[PDB]
């Protein structure tokens, strides 16, 4: 909905989004949000997704998808009303993203997901990606563990010529969801084949709000493979502006860089990682400022 | 409707244009036009905005959506005759835009919406963008704030992968249609994806038009994001032809510059901005 | 409908376009049409035109719009028939344009609409551009009510970022069509947004044969604003080949060229224009030859 | 339909091929095929052409449309079949072009459809086109009377912003048909607009041959005026592949080349044209060998 | 169907397929499925090929079009099955192509189709193409003259703006199925429009394989009309890719090239041609 | 599904996904899931595929086409369900892929399908290319029967225009299915054609996981034809992405370069191979390390 706002009370948003990441209990926000969905009434819409063709599905609180569900309004304070109605199992009323309030008048955030070696890190979209030798898969994989710290973290795979892999895209979107309705750290092996479809558009549109309204962190593998400029860009663009957090390898062997939007108008933060490997190509992440725009593009022309 | 004009006629409309800018009460062009829109019907249609497939959605004076509603037909002066029809929640017939008289015969104005620091500011549409490091985000609150005043100013938020964000194009022609029938500074943050679908089409080169219409200002915010190139002049004059005012960042850190369009053939006027951070990135606009 | 001629047919056909814009009385063409109109049998459709769909709308001389009308022929000297047949507000027969005849054998005209300065200038449309700082509004107002003499001239507002001012293309195409009905002079201001839908590449290429066969003149303001070759050669090509006139911006302030075809296959005229602002941005226009078709296009770069 | 041949019936087909230009009596296949179409049992489908939408409109040897026609079989001696369906105004079998025959097995020929000035000139479709100061539409009505010779010839007039010309695709192919199936010289005053709609194209690649099988010439005036690559390649090849021959501008004032396609497989010819204006614009053309595929290409980066 | 093999089965495939161009009698091939195809029930559908639709249309031995034929399928060695339905002139169930069985399990071969001048030409498709003055019309008709020997060769006209040409995509297939069917050596002046509507783009990965199974050959022109560039290399190779032969012209006037695959993995021969014109622009290719 | 780790369980992951190439006996995936297949309920769905439209037709163990099947859905320790349901001989409820589950938590895998001249062969699929006089066809025929080794190899034949090969996009996909189901080795003979429809977009995405779970192989030729920068890249992309495995030309005649994924985040390895001709151009495979991605690239621009 919309908000209003005067001086005091915007100064209030702003240091209330800026102890969303640097103040709160590492993954705090993801338990709040997993107590909001469990109070749901059971049946209830709680979160819609785009499938290939640009319709939606609907899931339940309990990633169950939902076939028929008859209109129903819910008034908020902003005066507007929003409406759900599922009917032979695709959306007929309502909006992608998730259909129950999450956040509250507490929007614009990266909640923290985790904190590790030292750093603390960001919930929303994480793309891993950069053009050179240093593996993506090995380092989403180590990257999911580390964050997940005392909890398993969720794989979902697609689309590599790999055995066991799924390569049709509504069979992804429903995995994506579950995965999101269930765990705090997820990790996407493979953006490829998504980045085009009205539902890989919306997929790349949706899933950094949808994660950062959740609490949970999306680390997605993304590798710049085509040089054809026409999507070179569109790796640079979903790498820039759909991603709550940027982690990208270096002219140095085994390093990467973690850029991280730490809230709405706040700070991008920037640290570096430190990696090698072990027996069975395993990685691991060894432990032991701010960056301008300027400097950001930088950092982008490396995919081009 | 279509105007006729001789040159006596013309002269007055311009000498009226200029001072709905320069001379009127800051705001008073946004009161009377919540003064014209209260004084219908209720369940009488007043604005029609366009949606992600090219249809329209109707509301009412209180930013409710109409979902039905019988044909009915209105003569005007110039003989010519609108007609609003809504069926299954949406246009049947009509057209987007305003579907009430809200401007009279006095069209083609940039009423002034609100005075700060020793300038007038034109309500419509003000896009704010550029190549660099100053942030549009913390430009655009402030912006809001200052002109806002004594009220308080409508946020709508729109595609970014943070918190509570909505990315549905059509949650967010709702956001905007409401914010535009009750309030008078309005802040989009991000007008990503428009700039297509036919509704982001429709969105772009009709805000301007439907903000300047009701005496409210809709500052938004544009990352040039797609390429860093000096293409920043595309996205760029595309604003400043759908834009009633642009504002957009200089070379030095803090510093931007304000072009407003202050009516229908007169000059667009040019001014500077020296702005500071605070805690929490608050951002605060000097003031001589 | 088609024309047979000989030579000295032909010979007869170009002195009557040459004397159409050379020596008949400025607006008697206007006049002339006027009264056709005024003659048809009421609730006669006359006037088809484009809407965005691509779809067309009907008007009756009244400029009032025809929602139904039974199918009805009509057989000309040429053998031919013409069909219209309007059902449920749509042209279901019949074509885009003059449903009636308003020029007889009498083709390929640019009738004169008025004199000022020492000058003649043509009905049809007349489009207003150039890259540079002179001003088209103040320019298109100044010509309206120069050309208008002593009667008034129409205004059709369309797509700007100011008060009052129409956006939807149907609303638009409405104004257009009543303006050509009832007026002899005609401002559009903006042919922006419009040249890309069917309505407005039908209108791009309908309007300016509508206006030169009623003898009006409608006179639009258009930037060559993106810089985008797709769209800067569709605005040579709009002003090179949907224009019956052409008036361009110059180096020099306030001067302005005007370009205006004289009739088919005769000779283009241009003649210069000096101009000067009054109060409030209002414009006026000062009272005190043939060029190639390489010369033409030599001002054609201009707006590249 | 399909033939057969051998060296000796291929010999003779080219025998009949080279005299039906150079010997034949110019106008004389014309006369013929007027025979073989009013020997039509009346209301029988003649010509079908595309409209703007892909559909095809259907005529009778009256220049009369045909709305609803029982379908109705034909067998050729080829053993294969041809069938006519009229439904509803539109085909619903048949195809585009001739529905009648009107050449038998001599195919593949340029029939003479006039002489001037000491040269032959083909039937089939002649573009008039170039980059220039040389104006197109004073050539083709000084050519049409030309070759019109002691018969008018019949002038369709299209997209063009002056008074009395029709800008509605449709209204134009009714004017093409109705031409052809009653004159031996027509004129097409722009092919601008066309040259991309399905129907358009039709017309684009159908026109040549309809003419040159009926006997007629179709004179079009084509401008090159956008200099965009896309198109300015359209024209080139429209002028290349789709003409029967090709009349263009050179760099010396008043002067033309003319290029014509004698037959299949025959050599291509060239001559010169030199003309001058007289009053009012009206053009005349004065009266006192093969040329490579190369230097034809050549002459057509003219147009580029 | 799929095929298995062994070291040995293979060798034998290659021996066969070796055999099918080199030492067969020339056109053997061609009178081997003229048998097949008579002995064909009638009223059986035996090739279905595209319109411009995408639709497909279906043939009987005698070239007549089947309207209507009930569903009816086939069980082969491979354990697969094929299916055949028409309903209202087009194809419901099925395949574009033969829909009989002709080759057998030898399968790869470019069949004899010819020999002359003292060179074997194979059956599918040839494409005659290039840039430059040496006209592909002539060439084309000599060729079939050439190749047809005793026999007369079909002529297939499509899009020229000459009297009597068809300009019809779907008359066009139709004349195309009706000479595979009845003739060893096809002409098609001009494969214009095709290289694009579904039509035009199954006719050209169809035709060659149509063609190489019946042990036909189409020998047709394509001008590199669109452009003059070196971009002649653009619909050649494409040319060469689906063409089972290439005739391309040389820098030197009335002198051709002959590029030949002559089978499934086997060695792509060439062989250069000399012509000269007659009378009436008759061509004729020497013969040492 | 989705799969939850936590170091431990990934250690066993990468463990056992290196033995599924490096230590399993050679073709004991591909026995294993035979006997998966087996042991199916028959007439139970196992394999759903795109045809051209985008629509999928589905098989039973016996690559029997299945036209109808009632909904039936299946519960996995994921909690997910899938679904199952054709009609009218087209899936309505499903994904394209396996419908059966044959590899269990073991995923990500490269299953060793054979070992021939001292090296293990990966299964999935190989894509055949490179620009050069050596010929693909018959590399792709070696290396059928050195990977079948004591079984035959299966042929699919699609797109040439030799005798027999059928050019019919939906035919080749029953082929494949059948092959899939059916054999451990397969040729594709020409990926040309393919490689544009949503069905051969599908396949070019699918057919390499499809390989990989089932334990074949999928050896196909593709000639980077075209010098057309769009499908060049498409190429490279195709090789690079979609393949399990690559093979590709050399400089030196007869010489090929194999480079192959051993698994998920394991290592790329190359090797490489001489080979000579014999009679009827039978090729011989002569029988007696890893590639940074930087290499690999350096590899993929001799496509270009």
């Amino acid at each position: 909905m919309i908000h209003l706002y005067d001086a005091k009370s915007f100064a209030k948003l702003r240091a209330a989004q800026y102890a969303a990441f640097h103040t709160d209990a590492p993954g705090s926000w993801f338990d709040h949000t997993s107590g909001v969905l469990e109070s749901v009434e059971d049946g209830t819409p709680v979160l819609a997704i785009g499938v290939e063709s640009g319709d939606a599905i609907v899931f339940d609180k309990n990633a169950q998808r939902i076939v028929a569900y008859k209109e129903k309004s819910v008034k908020a304070e902003d005066g507007s009303v929003s409406v759900v109605q599922v009917e032979n199992g695709f959306m007929k009323q309502g909006h992608r993203g998730w259909l129950v309030d999450l956040t509250g008048e507490l929007v614009g955030c990266s909640p923290v997901v985790a904190e590790f070696g030292g750093h603390r890190y960001a919930s929303g979209m994480v793309i891993v990606t950069g053009k050179g030798n240093s593996g993506k898969t090995p380092l989403v994989h180590a990257l999911g563990e580390a964050l997940g710290g005392k909890d398993k973290y969720a794989t979902v795979r697609f689309g590599e010529p790999l055995s066991g892999y799924n390569t049709d895209f509504n069979v992804f979107v429903d995995d994506i969801a579950r995965a999101m309705l269930q765990h705090r750290v997820i990790v996407i092996d493979s953006l490829k084949n998504v980045i085009i479809s009205r539902g890989a558009f919306d997929l790349l549109s949706d899933i950094g709000a949808m994660a950062a309204s959740r609490g949970c962190v999306v680390i997605a593998s993304l590798n710049p493979t085509s040089n054809d400029d026409k999507i070179v860009e569109l790796v640079k663009e979903a790498s820039r502006s759909n991603s709550t957090s940027l982690v990208i390898s270096t002219d140095v062997d085994g390093e990467w860089q973690v850029l991280t939007r730490t809230g709405e108008g706040l700070q991008r933060l920037t640290h570096t990682l430190q990696t090698s490997y072990g027996e069975h190509s395993v990685l691991t992440i060894h432990t032991s400022q701010a960056s301008g725009k300027a400097i950001q593009t930088v950092i982008k022309n490396d995919e081009l």
